């Protein structure tokens, strides 16, 4: 039975890392910002909250917006995302030492929550008020969801396969679950993934907000996102993006790169619950976390830390901490990122698991904030007050989207 | 290294098929339909035709629509494709002979062009007429467009993975080839897996034309989808859904089923070139072509048969006929279905895959419609006139879609 651990698998590991954020648009600087407790949720300066008079009010913008990057012709030539994941896989490559690869085994899988959405009701708006060939040349690939992955494969040259896995909250995990496939299976050895997702506006908040997932604690924003925490509300936005390089031990060795951290595995089931709630046994969950250490070759105790999904819905830490008991990493140290970043959707799996390298190469775990009166229905080992610096030797991320879409990264220190 | 031919992969089969079509809803009637020469494409007698004159007025419509199917809770519960894929499920189900499968072992895979589109626009202007609390709890579930591949793996209870590729023209191919690599990596025993599409309408008309894509010949609807023909004009659109049901053959054998071809590897690859053209070397997309072999464990010489990708764009044949003479595999027997059925996006390539199937299992191609003046640059074996009875033991279906993603799936007669 083939394993990362007995050979089977070839060794993966994670060379560069790159990512955009509420708190900064430097993934080391965000990091550091994590470790000293600071947050990027604040009040939302938007005038569409004020017009709507919208029951959330607070949310994470970008620090550094992704239009400021942009000038004219990308305003116009791409999506939202396509401009995000442009800029995204412009700095990973640089950060990589721009390393010449062979084009035929190099791959890009980028998830996406959604799409290029603003573009269609543009295209929509601009046919009825000029025709059918007021629409540009340019909007079927602006529109299609592939799209974001389409501009990164293009603009770093990758020909071993562009791929678009959605699967709303864990779409940039399940991104970096299929590249890693790509590799294990003799398909590429290298591979570009992660996830992106649009902007904060009026309709994605109504949307959540009626289904009771959001919190709505306007006065204090920075408290508002309690994951596990008894005053829980629900979950926050907060915008991300977020890119890593993952290549095999091989190849990372020739080219002379120190690599951050291993990916050793990968796994992926589903609930067949609900269209949108999680399923309250957390086993099928918890059977994606075994998987990934089922094909990285470990067992539950190894695992010393856990990168939780925690958005801070009642519902969803109640059926996640079953899954961690399920899966038997209840001993493991948990963080949850979405206490200070929010939740990113389709690129939030994505900035998680660039959060859970850099745990294992630093050996500390980030506080949880907001983290003040425990659940008396989950008990787990969270980390919180003050960064925890530890022996952490293997971890896990978790990704339970809407739909029940289970991914689990299993991670090692190098 | 492995292979299916050398048992490095277990086998994996095809033992139920279904699709709604613009020749039939029934997919054997489909199949009768291919070989008794008729065609989907007719005059468009949409109203929004004349509204906004359109430069294309040809296009397949489904024989049976969808919302035929539908009662008043389907239509404000799902999206369009949501509907044909709870349509599409149910159909697939009960052709199977309704198994009781282990819900661990089982995963779902359907792709899609775009997704829940249309009920974005709607959510836009249900909370601009009346507010952010007059937005469904249940939009959030509709427009996702992992949407479809959810309710279908929630109907029928698949809990090893649902997962939804995006890939334009590739989407439905992908889908079923990720779905072969769940099962021989481990992760599933059975897997549904296809691709649904969105209807013809005034807008995805507008954006395809404007690339100069389409074929515009009105007059004589039945003749302007002619792939590989040297009055070539551009794709048709022809609505379009298709599922199919594959497992182990170890699977397949302990619920008497009896299979109906055998699915033997899938090569995924990428141009990197142009964002909706093809490469006009065809290197990339013979590759996948290639790679498709090797994990099946075949060679050109195998290859009896290739089910195109023939959109009838110029580019497209061009590069697809030099595609396959890259692959080697220039004196196989080719159709390109999309000459009757018209090209459904991100369900085309499910239902290609399963008229590869119905080939391998019958002996017998369809005639490819409109060859009637074959292309000096292109010397390909084309199926025309009638169909060819022939010993096709294997056959590689194709799919390269629109961002330079391409998608080879190797069928082998059981
Ligand atoms: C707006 C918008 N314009 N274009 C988009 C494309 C995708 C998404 N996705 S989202 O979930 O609604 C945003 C929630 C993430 C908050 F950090 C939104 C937009
Ligand atoms: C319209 C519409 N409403 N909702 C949708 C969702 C997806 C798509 N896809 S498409 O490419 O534009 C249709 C082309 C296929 C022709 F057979 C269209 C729609
Ligand atoms: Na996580
Ligand atoms: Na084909």
């Amino acid at each position: 039975q083939p394993s990362t651990a007995n050979g089977g698998f070839p060794s993966v590991v994670v060379t560069a890392v790159t990512a955009t954020t509420s708190i900064s648009p430097d993934i080391e600087s965000t990091w550091k910002g994590l470790l000293a407790g600071e947050s990027g949720i604040h009040a939302l300066e938007d005038e569409f909250v004020t017009k709507w008079d919208l029951a959330v009010k607070i949310g994470g913008h970008l620090k550094d917006p992704v239009d400021s990057h942009m000038g004219r012709l990308d305003m116009r030539r791409m999506s939202y995302v396509q401009r995000m994941g442009k800029l995204l896989g412009g700095q990973l490559w640089e950060s990589a030492g721009s390393p010449e690869v062979d084009p035929d085994r190099f791959a890009v899988v980028v998830g996406t929550g959604l799409g290029g959405a603003e573009r269609i009701v543009e295209s929509y708006d601009l046919m009825n008020a000029g025709g059918p060939r007021k629409v540009s040349p340019l909007a079927v690939q602006m529109i299609m969801p592939n799209g974001a992955a389409a501009v990164i494969g293009l603009q770093l040259g990758a020909r071993a396969g562009v791929m678009t896995p959605v699967s709303a909250c864990s779409s940039g995990s399940e991104a970096i679950a299929h590249a890693w496939r790509q590799i294990v299976m003799g398909d590429a050895d290298v591979a570009v993934c992660g996830g992106v997702e649009g902007p904060i506006e009026a309709l994605p908040i109504a949307a959540f907000s009626m289904m009771r997932a959001m919190s709505t604690r306007n006065d204090e924003p920075e408290r508002a996102s309690r994951p596990f925490d008894k005053d829980r509300d629900g979950f926050v936005f907060g915008e991300a993006g977020a890119l890593m390089l993952i290549e095999t031990e091989e190849h990372a060795k020739a080219r002379g790169a120190k690599p951050l951290a291993r990916l050793l595995g990968a796994g992926i089931t589903s609930d067949a619950f609900h269209m949108v709630a999680p399923a309250a046994d957390g086993v099928r969950a918890g059977r994606a976390m075994t998987r990934s250490l089922e094909l990285a070759g470990l067992s539950p105790a190894d695992i010393d830390h856990v990168n939780a999904h925690g958005t801070a819905t009642p519902i969803g830490d109640a059926a996640e901490a079953n899954a961690i008991r399920v899966a038997g990493c209840d001993q493991a140290a948990v963080y949850a990122p979405k206490s200070a970043l929010g939740h990113s959707i389709g690129a939030v799996g994505a900035l998680e698991s660039v959060l859970t390298v850099l745990t294992l190469r630093d050996g500390v775990i980030p506080p949880t904030l907001n983290y003040e009166t425990p659940d008396p229905e989950i008990d787990l080992d969270v980390v919180a007050g003050e960064p925890r610096y530890g022996d952490y030797r293997y971890a896990v991320n978790n990704s339970f989207g809407f739909g029940g879409h289970n991914v689990a990264l299993a991670f090692g220190r190098y």
